[PDB]
């Protein structure tokens, strides 16, 4: 139904066993992983990091530890460990087109794939036709927010994305409960990106690409500068970046990290600062 | 760039080694397969037949022999043999999202995948990280006809799809070299189906689906009855079926198999007759 769960570089996923949508791959401690009941905590979320030479991925937990899924060669166990770029920490993600099921096949020893056991433990094993070696990937951000109305807070202070009443200009402002501060998030299948639609005027959060660096709202023309990528912070699934479809380097940004009402929301070159960190919450 | 090469049930493909797009899997004799340089024979074309229970496919050669790709258990050789629905004749097709490369992994013994050797022979083997176990799949019809102008002959007699002068109607007619007998075929990424635009008037071949069985031409609105699926005959890649996106059971049909100039063209329930068999030729 959607291409939003495709195995894209730099997206974040729940990894579930094919036999149970309510369990997910879960970092349970400093080193151990297991299948666990789905709670949508950061320790159940995994960023894919593709290497184009190997055609394989690293699988990184998003609880801010930066640990990656690791085959404990020469044993049959798996863990989460420091990224040392080991062959044993790379995994092919090879997908069945119809069912969407994926094998997670080790790069160092491609005889071996990830397997889930009856008792919810994980291991690597030689390959069989059992469903205990098939997993599904669901994109966390799409699950959280697609076709949903949201408040969007700057990390800098308790202030939200606000469309001006006279202008179509976007600023940060305190919570009014106003429709000018509420945004309908919707994935576009064809662009493979999001629109954010102000509830007040039913138009798209827009980087005015022609004019300069200003972000406001604008007509629903579907121009390139009206589409956005929404991701978690590189290491941390408690906050989000919002970057523009027209230029990936351009991130939604509070001008000069201004803390007060009315301070302008723009796009700015990618920098890692708190000015470009946001908190999207569903209403 | 295109979803047209996706590993769809009931499509026909060239199967290429990842290291060379000019080579394809070729049935060279009654029982043997080998990589060969890409030519135009139906012995280099393979239909996928998916089993929902197995999550795997049979891979059927299209030279009208009906033979399918077979692991010669317990040896390491492969061949083409009579379809017995053997576990050794089913193959998982598991694909890498970014590169589009596919492993061809045996259902009976999933330790084993198809491998191409430097001498162009094929075998099965335990899995490695080598490019010699990665294949590309290219949809033959898309490669043959996308964005090209074609003539379309009924199998019944040497006559062609023809938009009449005085109406929107389509019939079969003897060849005039007329613009009204020429059809631009173009795949639509969203619909995952083709349009056929009459060169004379820039209109889509269209089933008038609200009011009867008639096929003619109509304005480029992009309605469901203006899109078509183009496939080879189930067994035989010298001829084609053309069926309607609106309702897949409705196939392009020469009314009552009339052989004469002006015989109407319609859609009709799938029945395997010569009236529903066409010959598409690129001009």
């Amino acid at each position: 139904q959607t291409n939003a769960n495709d195995l894209r570089n730099n997206e974040v996923f729940f990894i579930s066993p094919s036999n149970n949508t309510n369990k997910v791959l879960d970092k349970i401690s400093q080193s151990e992983v297991k299948l666990w009941n789905k709670l949508s905590g950061a320790n159940q979320k995994w960023r894919l990091i593709y290497d184009t030479n190997k055609q394989a991925y690293k699988i990184k937990v998003m609880d801010n530890t930066s640990l990656i899924l690791t085959w404990n060669a020469p044993l049959s166990s798996v863990s989460v460990k420091t990224d040392t770029n080991g062959d044993n920490q790379y995994w092919y993600l090879l997908q069945n087109y119809i069912s969407r099921n994926v094998i997670i096949r080790n790069y160092m020893n491609p005889n071996l794939v990830l397997q889930y056991n009856i008792d919810d433990t994980l291991m690597v094993s030689t390959q069989t036709s059992s469903s205990n070696q098939f997993f599904k990937f669901s994109n966390c951000i799409y699950e959280s927010f697609n076709n949903s109305t949201c408040k969007i807070q700057t990390s800098l202070t308790i202030k939200f994305i606000d469309k001006n009443q006279n202008s179509n200009n976007v600023t940060i402002w305190s919570w009014n409960n106003g429709d000018n501060q509420k945004w309908k998030i919707l994935y576009n299948e064809s662009k493979m990106a999001y629109t954010l639609t102000c509830i007040k005027n039913n138009e798209y959060l827009t980087w005015f690409s022609s004019i300069g660096n200003n972000v406001g709202t604008y007509r629903t023309e579907g121009n390139n500068d009206q589409y956005w990528f929404i991701n978690y912070l590189n290491n941390d699934a408690s906050m989000y970046t919002i970057s523009n479809f027209s230029n990936q380097s351009k991130f939604l940004d509070v001008v000069n990290s201004g803390l007060a009402d009315g301070t302008n929301v723009q796009v700015w070159d990618s920098n890692g600062t708190s000015a470009q960190k946001w908190i999207i919450t569903r209403l």
